[PDB]
């Protein structure tokens, strides 16, 4: 009837309209990266920011630097399965009078080069919400191949072929762009620190390691 959908960057601390639940997720099978670059909100054109994208276990999978990556960060490593992937977010209901909007959800936030997908996830929740998830399961009910209950979700995503795609990078890479870019929107400092205090307004204790080590280097970038 309505939608689900996934948010692990300004979805999560911004959230979309007229949703009836927002409930914490540790979404399985992909990674968050700030492999997406911004030149509206968080730099320029001629000098963009990075903003946050997700990355599915299958392409991971396919390119030897993302692997690598991905294992570098995981504690998980070396990672077996897209189960092995956890990104730290939420997920939204939108009733079916709002579903529409969904389409348009990205005209007030970092937008080139996204691409809206939709996948079936599987999601963890903390015991304050494990009942509202169950529920949300029991709707369409879904198993993946390793009868694991999942949810059909929307999502926007900068994929990997994207004109804004910039992955991979170095967490010093990233962060060196971080320290210095902003744009319309504030500085790309502003924006990792809305994502990580929104992370922690949310304790499902699961960390996101990368992001911790790109924080802690942008910061060393600004002393």
């Amino acid at each position: 009837s309505g939608i689900w959908v996934l948010g692990y960057g300004s979805l999560i601390y911004k959230p979309p309209s007229h949703y009836t639940h927002r409930i914490p997720a540790i979404i399985h099978g992909f990674a968050r990266r700030f492999w997406q670059s911004s030149t509206d909100h968080r730099g320029t054109p001629a000098n963009p920011g990075r903003v946050a994208t997700l990355i599915p276990y299958e392409d991971i999978i396919r390119q030897t630097a993302f692997l690598k990556n991905v294992n570098l960060y995981s504690e998980s490593a070396p990672i077996q399965d897209p189960d092995d992937l956890v990104t730290i977010g939420v997920v939204y209901y939108i009733p079916p009078e709002h579903a529409q909007e969904v389409r348009e959800y990205l005209n007030v936030r970092e937008q080139n080069g996204y691409t809206l997908h939709e996948v079936e996830v599987h999601l963890e929740t903390n015991r304050e919400h494990e009942a509202e998830l169950g529920e949300a399961l029991e709707q369409l009910p879904r198993h993946n191949k390793s009868g694991k209950r999942v949810l059909l979700t929307s999502v926007y995503i900068g994929t990997i072929d994207n004109e804004a795609f910039v992955g991979p990078e170095t967490v010093d890479e990233t962060a060196k762009v971080i320290a210095v870019s902003h744009g319309p929107s504030g500085s790309n400092y502003e924006y990792l620190a809305k994502l990580e205090q929104a992370l922690a307004q949310m304790p499902i204790r699961i960390t996101d390691h990368y992001l911790t080590a790109l924080l802690e280097t942008v910061n060393k970038y600004r002393h």
